[PDB]
């Protein structure tokens, strides 16, 4: 219809249409490119929260878009978010905004950080349930590339589910070799250290490593490793971790990328409980595993699960994974723009009244 509009201005948040089954002028924030609102649910009966999404200008948005549906509608598990429902017009011809509906969540792990001191069994809770989601993931050969606080959802009790998918891959750790200083597009502050040296992020223990960014983010609400462009990432790291061991180093094949780790000044290791003296040493002993220089040596989800300081959680029948891997195209490189808008009104299906009476 349109009879609802959501203060416009900048964006373009000019109406938000969302049939006649959501009902309320609440809105939340920006999207990657689309106002999120919050809205009464006629037929649950209870709040949700919607993403308007206009991306049929951009390839690049439409991907990320057709990437994150595909993914999230074949995936359910409590820690990812889901989609409740998809609204859009009914034709490809008539489609220029999408709106997915999902759980209304109180806040995210980035807002929380700026101004909440979190307990050590908030820490310990959060990291379980990150872990938790990342094992199904992991389980379905997917990878998330781009976790990170403000990709993790908190509801008013405080249950945590992942989303943003827009960077996920299937894993493909034969292809994963690469040269050094090799442009990366997921959020510099959370990338492993393979990725500036020998690593395309094809590899799990590449969200490992962001895990590990966000537990000691957790412990100190400031980020570990805040670098302000793609090589001070990496120093960054190194002022931390140490330089790299003969082993570890022999590990980077790539002379331009082991020349420039030989090119350093030696760094010495900065213990962890200097960094964080007032953290659990369980916390400690695991934040120090899944930030390990050498990502063949990084923990992976299932022994993160079962380390000590999750003891209390730990439930690997409780612990789901997927019922089959993924192996659909997530690269989705070679469409042209009329082929992704196609996929995508495809993908979006299911949600269609489309045959009633
Ligand atoms: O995407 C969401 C979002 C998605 C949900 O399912 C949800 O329940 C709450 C959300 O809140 C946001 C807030 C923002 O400032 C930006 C966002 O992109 C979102």
């Amino acid at each position: 219809a349109a009879a609802a509009g959501a203060g416009p201005e900048m964006v373009r948040g000019q109406v938000f249409d969302v049939g006649p089954r959501y009902t309320n002028l609440s809105y939340i924030g920006e999207g990657a490119y689309g106002m999120v609102c919050s809205a009464y649910d006629n037929v649950n009966k209870v709040r949700v929260a919607i993403k308007k999404i206009s991306p049929f200008e951009h390839q690049t948005y439409c991907q990320r878009t057709l990437r994150e549906i595909k993914i999230l509608l074949r995936f359910r598990h409590e820690n990812i978010i889901g989609i409740n429902d998809i609204i859009r017009a009914p034709t490809i011809e008539q489609m220029k905004d999408v709106y997915i509906v999902q759980d209304l969540m109180e806040t995210d792990l980035y807002k929380l950080l700026k101004t909440q001191h979190l307990s050590n069994d908030h820490i310990c809770y959060f990291l379980y349930q990150i872990l938790r989601g990342l094992k199904y993931i992991h389980s379905a050969n997917v990878l998330h590339r781009d976790l990170k606080p403000s990709n993790l959802l908190l509801n008013t009790t405080c249950d945590l589910k992942i989303c943003d998918f827009g960077l996920a891959r299937v894993a493909d750790p034969d292809h994963d070799h690469t040269g050094f200083l090799t442009e990366y597009v997921a959020t510099r502050w959370y990338r492993a250290p393979e990725i500036m040296l020998n690593s395309k992020g094809y590899t799990k223990s590449i969200d490992i490593w962001s895990v590990g960014c966000i537990l000691a983010e957790m412990l100190s609400n400031r980020p570990i490793f805040p670098g302000k462009h793609y090589l001070d990432q990496l120093n960054h790291i190194l002022g931390i971790l140490g330089s790299p061991s003969q082993e570890d180093l022999n590990c980077i094949i790539n002379l331009k990328a082991r020349n420039y780790l030989l090119s350093l000044p030696h760094k010495n290791k900065v213990p962890w409980n200097r960094l964080f003296p007032n953290a659990d040493s369980k916390a400690l002993d695991l934040l120090d595993k899944m930030l390990t220089f050498n990502p063949h040596k990084r923990i992976e989800v299932e022994q993160a699960l079962a380390h000590p300081y999750l003891e209390q959680y730990y439930d690997p029948s409780d612990e789901p994974i997927a019922e089959a891997p993924f192996k659909f195209d997530m690269e989705l490189d070679d469409l042209p723009k009329e082929k992704l808008k196609e996929l995508i009104f495809e993908e979006t299906a299911r949600f269609q009244p489309g045959y009633r009476s």
